DNA sequence: ATTACCGGGCTCTGCCATCTTA
DNA sequence: TAAGATGGCAGAGCCCGGTAAT
């Protein structure tokens, strides 16, 4: 009845909203006013509230009480109201897509029961909020899948692998077990790779790899192989390089290639590059920016130690002064 | 005094398909 | 038999600085 006019006053993108959840508009009762007041109660700007609703309309169908109990359960994990406003601005659906506050509460029990610390639950929730809308069974699945993979390989107590992984890869619990499995095999296959080596890879420098979508790791490594092969890098060189800096798989193929070229267009050998993988941390902008700075003093780059291209502003800028 | 080695800190969706449920 | 609840998917880095090494 009064619905559409409210949303207009609230600043909502009504057309977008209708298309995302049309069933919300076929309802004889809605709590849009309650919700606005509630969020205003907790710090949220009028604009944010509109954005929120625009993207997840079903939000307006929750009761003040439900909202309050959920919010309080988030406060058992995050410490301030402002921290929660900010999360919801970036990810409304995670808060509003369920209304099962019992299940939420059990997740939290379960996560504690698995040995994670508040510091960690806070980390999950802040970066991977949607963890807390998973059903209990779904969070169990994954956790049991990790435990399994823990003991399937050398690790003495999976309990502590689980934590290492979840700390380093706070996005692990909202990936399918399918996806994660495949990325593990891809790793095992393509490289050495005995249980011990693999474990350290997964908990550490290549933890991101487990979150890559189906066949993306295959296809990015391929492009890495081809691109380096094309430059006279043997396969062995190629492996040592990627195992020493597995992060490089995440880059989009064009981004990797570009980077290689923009360096090498300035007469930096491929050999110089793969022997100092970390230079690829820098953005292309950071790279060319810095490349112009240096050639623009006496440096020839052909024979310079290039580690500095990926140093901090301070260490880099310091060294640049000294070179003029 | 200066570089190497290595690990940390930010990282926070939005959509579509497929069940449940009332 | 329609909404709500849930699972699952593609996407595609950068930067800083403590401490060891020299």
């Amino acid at each position: 009845e009064d619905l559409l006019k409210n949303l207009l006053t609230m600043g909502v993108d009504i057309d977008m909203a209708r298309k995302r959840q049309p069933g919300v508009f076929h309802r004889m009762i809605t709590n849009e006013q309650d919700l606005k007041m509630f969020l205003l109660s907790k710090g949220a700007s009028k604009e944010v509230i509109a954005s929120i609703i625009s993207r997840y309309p079903r939000a307006i169908t929750r009761t003040p009480e439900n909202l309050s109990k959920r919010w309080d359960l988030w406060r058992k994990i995050v410490t301030s109201d402002l921290e929660i406003v900010n999360i919801l601005e970036r990810s409304p659906e995670s808060f509003f897509r369920s209304n099962n506050n019992l299940n939420l509460e059990n997740n939290i029990k379960f996560l504690y029961s698995v040995g994670l610390t508040r510091k960690c639950l806070c980390r999950l929730l802040t970066n991977a909020p949607r963890t807390f809308s998973n059903s209990l069974d779904l969070n169990k699945q994954m956790v049991e899948f990790l435990q399994a993979a823990g003991l399937s390989l050398g690790h003495n107590d999976p309990a502590d692998f689980v934590r290492k992984i979840i700390f380093k890869n706070p996005f692990i619990l909202i990936q399918s077990t399918k996806r994660v499995k495949a990325n593990i095999e891809f790793l095992r296959s393509t490289f050495n790779l005995n249980s011990e080596e693999l474990l350290v890879l997964i908990c550490g420098p290549g933890a991101e790899i487990l979150d890559l979508s189906n066949d993306y790791a295959r296809r990015s490594y391929a492009n890495i192989k081809e691109k380096l092969f094309s430059l006279g890098c043997t396969e062995e060189e190629v492996q040592k390089f990627v195992l020493s800096y597995p992060d490089v798989i995440a880059l989009a193929e064009k981004k990797f290639n570009d980077k290689i070229d923009c360096l090498m267009e300035e007469n930096i050998s491929i050999s110089q590059i793969i022997e100092n993988p970390r230079v690829l941390d820098s953005s292309i902008s950071t790279l060319k920016s810095r490349i112009k700075e240096l050639v623009n003093a006496g440096c020839n780059l052909s024979t310079l130690n290039i580690t500095l291209l990926s140093w901090s502003k301070k260490r880099y800028e310091a060294k640049l002064k000294k070179l003029s």
